[PDB]
């Protein structure tokens, strides 16, 4: 059997309530050891060994935890045969994509969480973790980048997103679909991501204790320019617009961001719309203003890529060029 | 034949049918004054026609549709439509959508269902319909409860109607209003700044909607700031950037301690519409929370 | 607490938390896997619910998942009880890791005990969602979230034991239907034939040779038929056999006024009813009429 | 400009309404095609794809394999009803790795907002994109490139009906440009063991449906015809009504190859009789038919269903 290291960070998989019944619960309490215990079967498939990195609800996830995860994995890659990262569901699409862009290990790295608390009746965490270890222990999972395993499905870290607020089936790769499905502990992979991931990115976070400041602004009718101005007034390195439709902006937000782009702030057009690309060649002429189109990357994921891109280059043409490749 | 009025407002998209251009703006520039003008326009001319089709941009159609769904006091069908392909394109989708929207607006069965959106052969309710894809002609979906009806060969097979209140069942009248209360929206994500929330609070907004993570959750910075703002009188509604499902009560956030309002299935931009309207009546979060339980 | 009866039939009789929301009574009606469901269990279930309706406040039926969407629609059309009737099952074994059965059964009782669930027809409760008996269908082969109402959506979502209902089925059900199974020991014989390239007409013709009352076609696209199958079903309709055009395609209506001249042959267009669901309405249709027009009206109204 | 050959079989793209417009009428109605490809057009048949059959399939395989060297890519206009079957058949039998794109239309050409013209335009864009080669046989519909194996018709009327419901599309078309981000892993085209080049027949494979109370007469009818194979459209995870299973067990015992598939639109029929995997019944038929051209062993047929 392979050695699988479980790096715990918290989440509802690590949450507990007051009842098998009430929905009231608190995230990120139970330790990694109690999680492993709940799934004795793992020892049929892998020698697991858990490490508690943090124990938070991932609505409080941040750069420090990310850099800690990437470095730990990069450092211990030849000490283990693969990784499972227990994580909360809310920002798991952010961390999966961050690790997808920064981990230089091509051993399987697999994230997992739970939408029902461990104390819940019919809790989903035990079986999810079991299938995460299955995925991590499977040689065929290697070299497909960072993975998210939820609801019997292997999803790539770039395109996986949280689709529903409460459904156990919430995670879906809404643009290009999953990579493979898990049935009775076996995966039939029929796909792999074509965009560059893990060991093929230029991003090196070994010597990095902080990432460039990137904020997100939302677009809607009558939208105030005050959030955009605040991120400018503070001098963020980059700003991601959660636009309307195909990455469009409300007029006052556009004005603030068009000025900021001239004065060096990286500006990325993404979209609040849950699927489909923010393309070039539509209603916004990006080259004219020095904006970047985020492609299929939703706003929280475009932020991850823009942050990493700002450690390599200011140049809008180069940043766009990164968004066309990662 | 019935009389149907087409009120044009903009968009890629550009019975006895009568046509009128009220405004012409890309819907990404939609704003309070157009909404006020548009609701006033429809309430004034309701008696003069049998139904309205409103041609509109797709980017914020789900926002206008819900605003009208809450402010129109006319029970006659009001049917919004747009188009994802330019009208000069091969296989332009606008012509058939407008046709189907007039059919919907003329059908006696469409009445009393509130403001509707007709796209890609489907009749969708103003409350649940949202834009799910940035470019697909099939983008508009009612992602939580599904469509009201399907249209084939000019006939409608209606099998659903909204239980939440709309149109003439709402108390919201904007007839003598020239402004709406200021409501902004802030995004949550890992390591998020509270600067957006701080700026709107410092500007003394009437309300802030939180595009939360998962089941309406907030980054600790943003959540400290909004809890502080909620106690200082700023209305705060927890919504979710997650495209489907409700922000509920009784999950991780104890709303009653903080004075927060759970948005339910209303996404952030739709939650903003209802908050705005609720702030013309009450400002107590507990009275606002029932508002969000009925509309 | 409401009095709630649990009728077991099998699936994947005597979950402690059930006692906090209803006084639960059980009896084992039958004991089959639902891939083997049949007319006799449907008649039994319907007569059972109609006789005991006044002895209880509502019903929960445990059922296998494979044909739950068929029994739900049949009960939807034959149960004359307006009180809540809720079907539930599980996609993972009860001994499974993260078994879904316990929380599904809990939420079903929550639904059967909610007075707001009455007058909405027969209901399917799976994966925190309340689904109408007509539109609900199994969409994935293994997913716990398999059951969806794929044309018109759910009636409500269940959270923290509370149901926020926002919809109710417009089509007729329960006490608004003419179908009465109380007098019948058997149902008209209706079979289903599949369409695909180079499709054989042997399966349809075998049904005609056995003298079936009706035949449902799972057609291609908008109810279309391979040439030999349509020759075969044209011949059946000529001899008086009812023919309903449905579709193998998983969502959308089989419409009239399309590629097939239904009134010429006497065919019926199934609307959004998928093949196995159209068989239900046609069997019940045939207890009331054999006229193709009357049957089209029924597929339009229920 | 690339040389693109269009092979017309009919369908609503060429067809309440009645395949009757010619290939050259479809090509001539999209003059924009002249600015992306030199279009060459041939009429294989002109039928509704509800009437698609083995003969047309054998002819299309043979035409593409024979003329592969003479053009740069192929677009096959086709009815939408069985386009998902023809595409998988070609996916498994054409030995040409140049782009092969199938396309149809859900609205008649005279309909307003008719989807045909832009679909065809996008089909030719895709067939001219050299990046489309080595991806297998493709279906291009509603701005989306879909692998021939997973694509299926999901709605009876929707212009957006075609979807790769288990693993998703290969690419999206925006302003005449494809961003490919996936390719199929299961083997296809020149990587398959099947040669139909000298066949005028295919083995006989039928499909029987499962439901409550289900009659065994359709399966028996196919056992009585001596079919080479039967695909079961089972309930849930490939399960069978009792009486149908009894007859298929009889068929299997006497040499008929039996594949379990599912009437359920998404997800695999698992092992744990041949298990169909994510292949729906009409796709299972295609592969089973081809498998019976080289073996009758159930066990060797399963290996085939695990590779293609
Ligand atoms: N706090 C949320 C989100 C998270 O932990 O990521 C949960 O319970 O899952
Ligand atoms: N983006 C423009 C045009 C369109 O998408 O319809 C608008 O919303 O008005
Ligand atoms: N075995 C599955 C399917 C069935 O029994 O029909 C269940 O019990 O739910
Ligand atoms: N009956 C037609 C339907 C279509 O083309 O849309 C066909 O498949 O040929």
């Amino acid at each position: 059997l392979p050695n699988i290291t479980i790096l715990a960070t918290g989440g509802t998989i690590a949450g507990g309530g007051d009842s098998a019944t009430k929905s009231n619960y608190t995230v990120g309490k139970v330790g990694v050891e109690n999680l492993v215990n709940a799934v004795p079967q793992l020892k049929d498939i892998a020698n697991v060994k858990g490490e508690q990195v943090v124990n938070i609800g991932s609505q409080d996830m941040n750069d420090n935890v990310w850099l800690t995860l990437a470095k730990k994995i990069n450092t211990d890659c030849d000490k283990t045969d693969g990784f499972v990262i227990t994580h909360g569901t809310d920002t798991m699409e952010e961390t999966a994509y961050f690790l997808d862009l920064t981990v230089k290990c091509d051993k399987p790295v697999v994230m997992v969480g739970a939408m029902r608390p461990s104390t819940s009746m019919s809790a989903d965490g035990p079986f999810n973790l079991y299938n995460a270890v299955v995925t991590a222990a499977d040689k065929a999972s290697a070299n497909r980048g960072v993975l998210v395993v939820m609801n019997d499905t292997v999803l790539d870290g770039r395109d996986v997103t949280k689709t529903n607020t409460t459904d156990v089936a919430t995670f879906k790769s809404v643009n290009y679909g999953p990579l493979g499905y898990i049935h009775n502990g076996k995966i039939d992979y029929q796909r792999t991501p074509a965009r560059k991931h893990t060991s093929d990115t230029p991003f090196d976070v070994s010597k990095l204790n902080e990432l460039p400041k990137v904020g997100i602004v939302y677009n809607y009718a009558n939208a105030s320019d005050l959030p955009a101005k605040a991120l400018v007034d503070a001098g963020y390195d980059g700003i991601v617009s959660a636009g309307v439709g195909n990455g469009n902006l409300y007029k006052s937000v556009f004005d603030t961001l068009a000025t900021a782009a001239k004065t060096g702030t990286a500006v990325v057009r993404s979209s609040r719309v849950p699927t489909g690309a923010t393309t070039q060649d539509a209603e916004v002429d990006d080259a004219k203003y020095g904006f970047v189109a985020s492609g299929t990357l939703n706003p929280q994921k475009a932020r991850v890529l823009l942050q990493l891109a700002l450690t390599q280059t200011k140049d809008p043409q180069q940043i766009q060029q990164i968004f066309n490749q990662y």
